[PDB]
């Protein structure tokens, strides 16, 4: 009865996998405010309260349809389609080490 989206995120410094429900409200500024939170809230988590959490935005985005079994660039209003599954890029600022790990709950840094 309910439709579904994923949202993740690439930075040497956050790595990040959530799950959204949406009820019959399907518009775009939704997936911005989620998506640029989701980074945000792994920054303001890490240091105490009063205290500023930097400034995190969204660089380059693409979709993954998993019917055709193959990447596609993500379309406005009409992003819902057959549930679609997102993952955000951003570039390193230091740690140039290589990592891989990818689990279905949201993950924090050592």
């Amino acid at each position: 009865m309910a439709f579904l989206v994923q949202v993740a995120a690439d930075i040497f410094n956050n790595k990040v996998n959530f799950e959204l429900s949406f009820p019959s409200r399907p518009s775009i500024s939704e997936l911005t405010r989620s998506a640029e939170t989701a980074f945000s809230n792994e920054i303001s988590l890490r240091r105490p309260d009063n205290v500023p959490s930097h400034k995190f935005h969204s660089s380059k985005i693409k979709m993954y349809d998993e019917e055709l079994n193959k990447w596609v660039d993500l379309i406005r209003e009409d992003q819902l389609t057959d549930y679609c599954q997102l993952y955000v890029f951003q570039p390193p600022n230091e740690w140039h080490k290589e990592s891989q790990k990818e689990i279905p709950p949201a993950m924090k840094p050592p």
